[PDB]
C-alpha cells in the first residue's frame, strides 16, 4: 500500500526542476487550455442603488500540465496528491467584472493533481459583481448579469479558456429571486481569451409585495373619487390637499429607492407621478372653482 | 525534569521528515477522522434585512496525527509541546456557509500536540453567516441557521469530518434571544465530508417590546371607534383623513424595516395593511355620504 | 562605550539556540508570569445600537524570559536591546472579548529587552469592544464595560496572566463620558487565565442635552392643558389630533434611536408612550362627547 | 521549437546579477522612460456627497530594461517570458490622487517581457479617487475629474512618465453620465514626475430625470395661482400653509442631497428657497390682510 | 560614469554587516535626531459627528545613518542610491493619534539615502484622526485639530523627533474649509518624544450656506408676527400649531446633525429651542384665551 515514504519520494521527484513562472507544457509553441467550473451557491442579495450582485460561487479551473506526470505503478499506487497553491503554476483567472471581496487569498490553499497531469483547484469566491439593472418592469422586473472570466495578461497563443460550464449548486431556496444560471459556452477570443456565464434573475411574486402594491391601487381608486366629487361638495380643496400630501409623500419614497441608472425609469413610478399630476389638477380646478 | 534543550531534541527530532502537504497518516488509504467542536460565545446581533447572524464562536478541531509521536520517558517526560500552527498539517476546515470577517489569518497561531499523537488547534471565528430569517410570526418569531462546516478540497476517502459537538459557553447573556445551540451531530458524507450545528432562535418577549406594540392596538381600537362614528357627527371626515395618515406612516415605517425575503410576510404588517384598508374604506363611506 | 559591533557580538550570541515556540523557561514545569498593563486613551464612542464601545488602549504586556540574559559588563555595558517582535517568544494573549480593529498585525513591531531577562511589549490597539448597554435611567444612565485578557490556548500551569494594571492616560477629555478606569486585579484561572479591567462610563449632564429635554417636557404639560380643556371649547378634537400627530413622531423618532438590548427599556422612553396613551385617550373623549 | 528546458535556462541566465532595487539602466546617469496607459472600463458611481468617482481602470506601464535582453536564436526563438511581479524591477507609479480600494496587492502578478528589453505591466485598479464635484448647473451639470499619476520617491534625473494615453474600452454603457477620456499628454516634470488623465463626465438627460423634475415645475405653477388667488378668496391661508409645507419638505429633502463642497451653489435648490420665500411672503399677505 | 556593476558593489559592501535591528550609530549612548515634514495634500472632509478629520498627507522622515556612508570617489560618483524600505532601520513613527487607513503597508516601499549617511522616507499616508468638534459658533465656526507623531517604543535617550516642518501643498482648493497649516516646531520629550502640528480650520462662507440659513431667519420673523396677532383674529391657533409643527420639524432635523460632544453647544440650535419654546408659548396663550 502507499506510504508517507513513497508520496515524500515523489513528491520530491515531481517539483525537482519546476518553475512556477514557466507555463506547464513541453513545447511552448502548444497553449494550455483551460476548463472553468462556476457553480454558484447563493444569491444573498440584489443591491440596486450600486448595480450589485452578491454571490458566493464554488469557482473551479481545470487544466492540463505536462511536466507534472508519473506512472503510478513505480510508487506504490499512489494516483493522487495535494500541493500547496503557491508552489505550482496557476492561471491567471481574474473575475474581470466582479469585485472580489473574498477573505482568503488566492494564493494560500491546496489543488488536486492526477498522475496524468490533470489539475483540479477548486476554489470558493464571494463576489459583488457590476450588473446593469433596469428597474423599468417593477416589480414583475426581469434582470440579466453576466459573470465574467478572463485572463489576466497571457495572449491566447499562451493560455485559453476552453469552456465555461456554469450550473446551480441548490445549497439554499431564495424566495426573492428565481435564479437561472445553466448552460455550457466556448471561450472569446480577442487578444486576451475571456468568457461570461448568463446570469437571469426573476423577481418572485410574493404577497408581501402585492400587498404592499395594494395601498397604491386603493390610492389611485380614491384620487379617482376625489377628482369626481362634486366641486361644490365642500371636502374638495381639503381631500385634494392631504392627498397630494400623502402622494408626494409615496412619489419621494419610491424615487429615493428606485435606481437612477437604468436604460428605462420605472413604469409603476411614472404611474405615480402620473397621480401626483392629476391630484395637482384636482387642486387646480378646486382653487379655480373657488375663486370664481 | 524537562527543559529547554529537552523540548528543543525533541521538536528538532520531530519535525525532521515532516511534509506540511501531505497527509498524516502511515498509510495513505486510511482517512483522518476530524472531529469539531463549536462553542458559541456571543450573539452580537441578527441582522433582518441583510439575512445575516453575527457571532463569535471558539472553533476547535481534533484529529490523529500518525507521523508526530514519540516515547515521553525518552525526552523526560515532556508530554505535549505547541507548534506554530503553519508548520504542521491542517485539516482544510472553512466555514463553508459564512462570510469570516475574522481579524486573525487561519494560518497564523499556535496548535497543541500529545504524545499519543492528538491535536487541539482551538480557535477564536467571529463569523457573518447567512440565515434564511422569515419574519412571520413577529414579535413571537422563532429562527433556525444553521452553521456549516465542510473540508474544503478533500475527498471522503481522504478526510472526514467524524462528528461536530456543538454547545454554548454562556459568557455573556443576551436579553433578545434565547439561543439554543447543544448537540451531537455526525458528519455528512456527499463527496466532500460536512456537518453543520442548528442554532435556535427564540425573541425574548421584553415590555420594551409589548410598549412598542401598545400604540398600534390602541390605533385599532381607535379605526374601529371612528369607523362606527356616526356618518353626520361631524368629524368623520377629519379623523378618518388625519388617521389615514397616521396609519400610513406607521404602514411604511415597518415595510421599511421588515424583511423583504420570506416564505412568509409579517402576519403584524398584514394586520396593519388590513387597518390602513379599512380606514381608506372609512374615507370612501365618510365621502360618498358627504356627497349624497 | 557600548558600540554597533558590540550589539552585534550580543545578539548573535544572544538568538544562538532560541526558538520562537519553545515557552522560555530553563525548567518547562514552571508558569510564565504575564503582567499586562492597559492604558486607556481616548473613548472615541459609545455605539448603542451596536451595543459596542470604540476606544484605543496602550496595551503592554511584561514577562521574564530566562534565556536571554546577559552579563552586561561582558559586552561594554550594553543594558538592553531592541528585538524585532517575531523573533521571540510572545504570550499569546488576545482582546477575548473585542474585535481588534487595529491597523498594524500583532506580529510586526519591536519590543525592549533588559538584561535581567524582563520584556517590555508596549502596543497600541483600537478595539471595538462588546458591552451590553442599559439605556434604562437614561440621559443620566451609567454603564460598566469589562474589557478582556485571555492567553489564547496555553494551560495555567503553562502561561497564566499574574495581574492586570488598568489606568487612564487622559490624552483627550471626553464632555460626553466620564471614564473611570483605575485599579490592579489578579488572573482568574479557569483552564485557561484571564482578567478584565472594568470599565465605568457615566454620561455627563451637559446643556445640549437638557435643552434637548425642554421640548418633552412643554409637551408634556401642553397635553395635561388640553386633556384640561373644556369638552366644548371646540379646539379640542383639533389640538388632540395634531398633538397626537407630534406625539408619535416623538415616539417614532426615540424607539429608532433607543437601545433593543436592555436588561429593562428607557424610562423616559416609557414615560413618552404613556404621554401617547394619553393624547389617545384625550382624542378618545372628545370623539365619545362630540357623538354624544 | 522552444521546450521547457530552455526557458528555464533563459531565466535562470537573465536573474544571475539582477537587483531588484538597482534602476535598470547601464549608465546610472541615464532615466527611465515609462509610457503609461490607462484605459478605463466601467464609471460604476459619481457619489457627489464624498466627492469620489469610483471606477475600474487597465493601468498600464510599459518601459525599457537594459539588463534583460537576449539573442532569441541563442535560445531556439523564446522572443518573451513571464516573470512574477515582485523579482524585477518596477517603477514606484501610484495613484497620486486615489484611494487604491483594489483587492490585489501591486506586488503580486505577472509581466510580460520582449527580448528587447521591453516590459508590459498591465494591471487592474478599482480607485476612489477626489474630484471636486460642483452642482451647479443640475441636472444639466458638467464634471472634470482628473486622475493623476505620480512616481513616488524618484527624481526626475532618475525616473520620469514619458507620456499618458488614455481612452475608454467601452466595456460597458452607462446610461447615466457621458464619458469623454481620450487624447495623449506628456509628463509634467516638477521634481517628481507626473501626469494627469482628464476625464468629463456629463449627465445623461433621462426621462425619469424630467419626470422627477416636472413636480417641481407644476408646484411653481400651483404657488404662483395661489400667490395670485384673491385675498378674500378664502383658501389663501390655507393653501398657503399646506403649501409653504410641502415646500419646505422638498427644500429639506434636496438640501440633504446637494453636495455641500461646490464653487457655487446649485441654481435649482436656490431656485427652490426662492419659491419657499415667496410662499413666504404669501403666508404674511395672508396673515396681514386676515388681521387688517 | 557610474554603471549598475558599481552600484551592485556598492550595495553588497554596504549591507554586509547592518543589522536592521540595532539603532544606525557607532557609539550607542547618542541619539538618533530625526526630523519629520508633514506635507498636507488634500483636507476630504470633516466628519462632525464621528469627531474625524480625513486627509492624505505626504508624511517625510529624514535622519541621519553613522554606518551607511561611502566615499563617492570610490564607487565612480555614485552620490545616491534607492534601497527597500524593510532592509534598513526605520524610526518606529506611528500617527498616534490617527488612525491609518493607508493601502499600502508602512514596511514596503523605498527610500533615498545618501553617501552622508542621510535618509529621506517620503510616505503617502491618509489620516483618519481624532478632533474634538466644537460645533458652539457655526456655522461661523472655527477648530483646532493636532496631528500628533510619536515613537512607537524608544525612550528619549535613543531616539527624538528633533522638529515637525509641516505646510500645506496646495494642491487642491477645498472651498470649504479654510486650512493654516504652517509652522516649526520642536519634539516634546515625556519619556517617549513626540511632537505635534496644528491644524486650524475655518469654515469658508458659502452663499449656499446663506441660503440655507435664509429659512431660519424669515420663520424667526414669522413666528413674531403670529404671535403678536391679535388674539381674536381667529388664525392663532391654526398658524401656531402649524408652525410648532415646523419649528419642531427643523429642530428634529438640526438636532440629529450637530455633534453631540462638544464643549458647549450650537449657539444657533439654542436659538431654534428658544423659537420653539416661544411658538409653544404662543399656542398656551392661544388656547387658554380661547377657554376663557
Ligand atoms: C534538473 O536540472 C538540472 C540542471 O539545473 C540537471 O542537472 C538535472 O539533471 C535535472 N533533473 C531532472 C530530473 O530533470
Ligand atoms: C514537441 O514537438 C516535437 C516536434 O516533433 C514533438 O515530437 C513532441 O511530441 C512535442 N511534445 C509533445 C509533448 O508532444
Ligand atoms: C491501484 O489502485 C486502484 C484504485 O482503485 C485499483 O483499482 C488498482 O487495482 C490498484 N492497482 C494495484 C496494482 O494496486
Ligand atoms: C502571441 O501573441 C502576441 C500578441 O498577440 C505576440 O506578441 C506574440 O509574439 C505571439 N507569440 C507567438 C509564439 O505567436
Ligand atoms: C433558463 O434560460 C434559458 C434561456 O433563456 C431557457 O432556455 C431555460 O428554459 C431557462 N430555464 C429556466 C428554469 O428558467
Ligand atoms: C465549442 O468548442 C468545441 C470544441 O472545439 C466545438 O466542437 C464547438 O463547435 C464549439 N462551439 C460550440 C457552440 O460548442
Ligand atoms: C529522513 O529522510 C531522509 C531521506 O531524505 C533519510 O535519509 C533519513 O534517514 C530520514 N530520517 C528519519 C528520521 O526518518
Ligand atoms: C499499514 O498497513 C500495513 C499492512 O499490513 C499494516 O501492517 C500496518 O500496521 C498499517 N499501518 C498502521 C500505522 O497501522
Ligand atoms: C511524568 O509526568 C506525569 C504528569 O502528571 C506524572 O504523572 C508521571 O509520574 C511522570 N513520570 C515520570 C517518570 O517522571
Ligand atoms: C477517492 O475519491 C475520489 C473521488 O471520489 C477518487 O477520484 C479517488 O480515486 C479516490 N481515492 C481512493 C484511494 O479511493
Ligand atoms: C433545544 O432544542 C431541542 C430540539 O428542538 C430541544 O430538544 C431542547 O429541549 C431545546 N432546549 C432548550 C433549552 O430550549
Ligand atoms: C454516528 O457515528 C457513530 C460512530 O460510528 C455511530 O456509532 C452512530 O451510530 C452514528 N450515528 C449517530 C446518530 O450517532
Ligand atoms: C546550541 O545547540 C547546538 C546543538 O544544536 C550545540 O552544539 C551548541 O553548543 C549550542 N550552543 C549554545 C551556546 O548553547
Ligand atoms: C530547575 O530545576 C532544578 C532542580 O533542582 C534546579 O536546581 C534549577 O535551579 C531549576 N532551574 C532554575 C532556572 O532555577
Ligand atoms: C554602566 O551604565 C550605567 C548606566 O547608568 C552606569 O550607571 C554604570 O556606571 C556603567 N558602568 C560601567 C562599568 O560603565
Ligand atoms: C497542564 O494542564 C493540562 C490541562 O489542564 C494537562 O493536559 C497537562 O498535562 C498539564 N501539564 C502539566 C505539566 O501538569
Ligand atoms: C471609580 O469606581 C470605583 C469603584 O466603583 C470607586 O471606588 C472610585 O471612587 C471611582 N472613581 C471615580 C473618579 O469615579
Ligand atoms: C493577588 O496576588 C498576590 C500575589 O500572590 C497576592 O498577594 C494577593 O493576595 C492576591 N489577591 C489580591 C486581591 O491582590
Ligand atoms: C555576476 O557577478 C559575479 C560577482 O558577484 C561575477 O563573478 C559573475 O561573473 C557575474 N556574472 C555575470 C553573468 O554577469
Ligand atoms: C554608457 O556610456 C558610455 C560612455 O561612452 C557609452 O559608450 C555606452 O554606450 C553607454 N551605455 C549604453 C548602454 O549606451
Ligand atoms: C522565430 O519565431 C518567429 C515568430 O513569428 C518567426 O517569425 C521566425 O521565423 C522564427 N525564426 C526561427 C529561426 O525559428
Ligand atoms: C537628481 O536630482 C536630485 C534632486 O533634484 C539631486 O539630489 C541629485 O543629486 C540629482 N542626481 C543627478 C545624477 O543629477
Ligand atoms: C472630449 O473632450 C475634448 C476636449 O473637451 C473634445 O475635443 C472632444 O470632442 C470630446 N469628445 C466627445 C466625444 O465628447
Ligand atoms: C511631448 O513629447 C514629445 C517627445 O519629445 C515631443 O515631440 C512633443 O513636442 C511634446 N509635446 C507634446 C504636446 O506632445
Ligand atoms: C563583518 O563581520 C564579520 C564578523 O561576523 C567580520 O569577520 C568581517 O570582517 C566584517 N566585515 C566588515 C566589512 O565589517
Ligand atoms: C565614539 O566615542 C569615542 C570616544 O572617544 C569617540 O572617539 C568617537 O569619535 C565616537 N564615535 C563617533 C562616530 O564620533
Ligand atoms: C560627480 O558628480 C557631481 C554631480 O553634480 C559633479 O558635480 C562632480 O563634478 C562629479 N565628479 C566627478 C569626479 O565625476
Ligand atoms: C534610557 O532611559 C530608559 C528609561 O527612561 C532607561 O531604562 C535606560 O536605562 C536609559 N538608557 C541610558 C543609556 O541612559
Ligand atoms: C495661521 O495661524 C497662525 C497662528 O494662529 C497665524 O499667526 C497666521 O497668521 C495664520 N495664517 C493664516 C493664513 O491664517
Ligand atoms: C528648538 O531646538 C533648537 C535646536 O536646539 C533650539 O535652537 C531652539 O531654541 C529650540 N526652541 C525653539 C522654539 O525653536
Ligand atoms: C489585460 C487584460 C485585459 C485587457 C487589458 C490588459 N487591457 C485591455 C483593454 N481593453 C480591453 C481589455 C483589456
Ligand atoms: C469544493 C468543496 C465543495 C464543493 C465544491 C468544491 N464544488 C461543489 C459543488 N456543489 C456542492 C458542493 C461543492
Ligand atoms: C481557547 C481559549 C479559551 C476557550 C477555549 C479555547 N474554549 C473555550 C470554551 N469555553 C470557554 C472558554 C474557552
Ligand atoms: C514624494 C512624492 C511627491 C511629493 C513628495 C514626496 N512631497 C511633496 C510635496 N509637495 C508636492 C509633492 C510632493
Ligand atoms: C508606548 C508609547 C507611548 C506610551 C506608552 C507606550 N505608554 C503610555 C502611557 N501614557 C502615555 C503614553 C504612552
Amino acid at each position: 500500500t502507499p506510504t508517507y515514504g513513497d508520496e515524500r519520494l515523489l513528491r520530491e521527484k515531481l517539483l525537482t526542476n519546476y518553475s512556477k513562472s514557466i507555463r506547464p507544457v513541453i513545447n511552448l509553441t502548444k497553449v494550455v487550455d483551460v476548463t472553468a467550473l462556476l457553480y454558484l451557491q447563493t444569491l444573498y442579495d440584489l443591491d440596486f442603488v450600486n448595480n450589485f450582485i452578491m454571490a458566493r460561487y464554488y469557482l473551479g479551473l481545470i487544466w492540463i500540465d505536462e511536466k507534472l506526470t508519473w506512472n503510478p505503478l513505480d510508487y506504490n499506487n499512489i494516483t493522487s496528491i495535494y500541493l500547496p497553491k503557491d508552489k505550482i503554476w496557476t492561471p491567471p483567472i481574474k473575475m474581470c467584472n466582479s469585485m472580489d471581496k473574498s477573505e482568503e487569498n488566492d494564493g494560500v490553499g491546496e489543488l488536486m493533481l492526477t498522475y496524468t497531469g490533470w489539475i483540479n483547484m477548486w476554489s470558493f469566491r464571494l463576489l459583488h459583481t457590476y450588473c446593469q439593472i433596469n428597474a423599468y418592469t417593477y416589480p414583475f422586473d426581469e434582470h440579466t448579469c453576466e459573470i465574467y472570466l478572463c485572463v489576466a495578461l497571457h495572449t491566447i497563443n499562451h493560455t485559453r479558456i476552453k469552456e465555461l460550464i456554469y450550473e446551480d449548486s441548490k445549497f439554499t431556496q431564495n424566495y426573492k429571486w428565481d435564479i437561472n444560471v445553466s448552460g455550457k459556452v466556448n471561450g472569446t477570443d480577442e487578444l486576451f481569451s475571456y468568457a461570461f456565464a448568463p446570469m437571469y434573475l426573476r423577481r418572485k411574486l410574493t404577497v408581501g409585495i402585492i400587498a404592499m402594491l395594494i395601498p397604491t391601487v386603493m390610492m389611485t381608486i380614491l384620487t379617482i373619487f376625489v377628482f369626481l366629487l362634486p366641486p361644490e361638495s365642500g371636502e374638495k380643496v381639503s381631500l385634494a390637499t392631504t392627498i397630494f400630501l400623502s402622494n408626494v409623500l409615496y412619489l419621494v419614497q419610491i424615487d429615493k429607492t428606485t435606481p437612477t441608472n437604468t436604460k428605462y425609469p420605472s413604469l409603476l413610478m411614472l404611474y405615480l407621478m402620473l397621480l401626483s399630476m392629476l391630484s395637482g389638477i384636482a387642486t387646480l380646478g378646486s382653487v379655480v372653482i373657488s375663486k370664481l
